[PDB]
């Protein structure tokens, strides 16, 4: 994939729509049904402290970017085969755009 930054406001809407229920963006923000995702673009896959990863998210070992974030998130379980994370993904590349526009800001 590749990133182009798009709207944050946007992009705010679809993380609370569609991503807040298993997940968190802020510091000390609790794991949920998925990890707390601050700071996760400082980071590989499988890695945040005190979430209990699928060895198959640990052994992507992704580091990830606004670009492989825009790959996985078009279609989660064929970026990661075995992952854990019940979401079909965001098809659309403008989606993807906004929600990463926002993620990066949100998660610092
Ligand atoms: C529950 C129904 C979830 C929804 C909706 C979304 N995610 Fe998720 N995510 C979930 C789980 C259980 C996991 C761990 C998967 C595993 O195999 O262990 C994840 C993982 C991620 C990651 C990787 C995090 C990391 O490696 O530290 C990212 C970057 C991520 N999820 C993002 C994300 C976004 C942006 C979502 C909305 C669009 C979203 N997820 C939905 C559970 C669930």
């Amino acid at each position: 994939a590749e990133f182009k930054a798009g709207s944050a406001k946007k992009g705010a809407t679809l993380f609370k729509t569609r991503c807040l229920q298993c997940h968190t963006v802020e510091k000390g923000g609790p794991h949920k049904v998925g990890p707390n995702l601050h700071g996760i673009f400082g980071r590989h896959s499988g890695q945040a402290e005190g979430y209990s990863y699928t060895d198959a998210n640990i052994k992507k070992n992704v580091l990830w970017d606004e670009n492989n974030m825009s790959e996985y998130l078009t279609n989660p379980k064929k970026y990661i085969p075995g992952t854990k994370m019940a979401f079909g993904g965001l098809k659309k590349e403008k989606d993807r755009n906004d929600l990463i526009t926002y993620l990066k800001k949100a998660t610092e």
